[PDB]
């Protein structure tokens, strides 16, 4: 029984998303929520916020 | 059971944080990993960013 933190990628993609310039607040609360719930998919989450931050640089 | 929103009060106070412009990288991340760690503090901890930021002004 492995116990996975995932405490490095739980907080690299926090940092991350915070400075992510485009994201609305409720965005950066549903990925909040969703890592928090499975942390274990951080990268999932990551990717996404990217990518929805470029899709809204205006 | 009360749900005390904390998701929602994590992402409002880590957004200050790290628009803070005299804190350095670790001192954000540390800031940032109590926050996930226990958003009930977010007051206090944003107080005691803010005062280190203000008293780290060039």
């Amino acid at each position: 029984a492995v116990d996975n933190k995932f405490n490095k990628e739980i907080q690299n993609a926090v940092y991350e998303i915070f400075h992510l310039p485009n994201l609305n607040e409720e965005q950066r609360n549903a990925f909040f929520q969703s890592l928090k719930d499975d942390p274990s998919q951080s990268a999932n989450l990551l990717a996404e916020a990217k990518k929805l931050n470029d899709a809204q640089a205006p």
